Parts: C-alpha cells; sequence; structure tokens
C-alpha cells in the first residue's frame, strides 16, 4: 500500500506515535517519506547482507528474521515480512521499540540527513488531526 501523507499521519497518530520519545508526529511522516515514499512493499538491500524493511525500513540485522542474514538479531520478535502489511501496526510497534533504544530517531538515516533540524510539522499540514 501507498499511503497518502495525510492518511499516514491519521494512522501514526492512531497507533501512539505523536510525541512518542518527544518526536512530533511530522518527524515519523518525513522519516517515512523519505525511508520509503509511503510505500509499505519497500525492500533495500544492504550492504552487509541484511535488509530494510517497509515504510520505515527496518532492518534485519537487529530487528526482524528474514531467514537470510545470518548471525543477526530479532528484537522485535516478528518475521521481516510483517513490516511490509497494509497495516502498520507491526512497523508501528516495533519503531518504538528502536526509537527507545538510546539513539533516537538518528537509527533512521534519512531522518538525521533530510529531517533533523527541519520544519518537520511542514508534513502534517493541512491534515486534519
Ligand atoms: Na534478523
Amino acid at each position: 500500500k501507498v499511503f497518502g501523507r495525510c492518511e499516514l499521519a491519521a494512522a501514526m497518530k492512531r497507533h501512539g506515535l505523536d510525541n512518542y520519545r518527544g518526536y512530533s508526529l511530522g518527524n515519523w511522516v518525513c522519516a517515512a517519506k523519505f525511508e520509503s515514499n509511503f510505500n509499505t512493499q519497500a525492500t533495500n538491500r544492504n550492504t552487509d547482507g541484511s535488509t530494510d524493511y517497509g515504510i520505515l525500513q527496518i532492518n534485519s540485522r537487529w530487528w526482524c528474521n528474514d531467514g537470510r542474514t545470518p548471525g543477526s538479531r530479532n528484537l522485535c520478535n516478528i518475521p521481516c515480512s510483517a513490516l511490509l502489511s497494509s497495516d502498520i501496526t507491526a512497523s508501528v510497534n516495533c519503531a518504538k521499540k528502536i526509537v527507545s533504544d538510546g539513539n533516537g530517531m538518528n537509527a533512521w538515516v534519512a531522518w538525521r540527513n533530510r529531517c533533523k533540524g527541519t520544519d518537520v510539522q511542514a508534513w502534517i499540514r493541512g491534515c486534519r488531526l
């Protein structure tokens, strides 16, 4: 599923991401835009053999099991394919665990390079919510 901007903002709000660990909703919408272009089916392979999955591009080296990242962890206790669903619940619940690990949203390279320090509330302007 490819989300609309306000459609995704509403879904993340419903799932409790607005101000989660201090990150306003616009941060999460900005991260999703540049990580995945709002596409729940996005995948990208990394140099170390791991793969990033879903609308927030969660990585198989630590957070999910894809059966092909040897010596990796599965800290969200979930198959990576669950991160590709049109239902974003699994992605949001796993992202809550990531952002709570000490490094905040710096875990998402696109957020650090393209959202951090910008007017992130622009990403939810015009939305009803
Ligand atoms: Na893994």
